[PDB]
């Protein structure tokens, strides 16, 4: 495993969560 | 607005487990 | 070590659980 | 207005593939 494939790994689990996070940010606004 | 917070409450569970991902792999880095 | 490796993936195969158990659900609702 | 509830999917559909993505990286790394 070369370091820049984990690194690569985490940079698209980063982009998830970044999606995610505004999914959730949107809904806790519907909510309220 | 049940169904709204239904919702919300799975994306947090989605979300811990994708930041517990992410800070464990942070420490393989 | 692989173990760290397999231990994320099983947190991201819940992660996708619990998220496409929302998708499904805000899919049902936007109905 | 449903666009909210559809923005929120969309969002949601973004961070599932950048997840599935990950998933699919770090089970390639598995069977090195």
């Amino acid at each position: 495993m070369k370091v820049k494939q984990l690194e690569d790994a985490v940079e698209e689990l980063l982009s998830a969560n970044y999606h995610l996070e505004n999914a959730v940010a949107r809904l806790k606004k519907l909510v309220g």
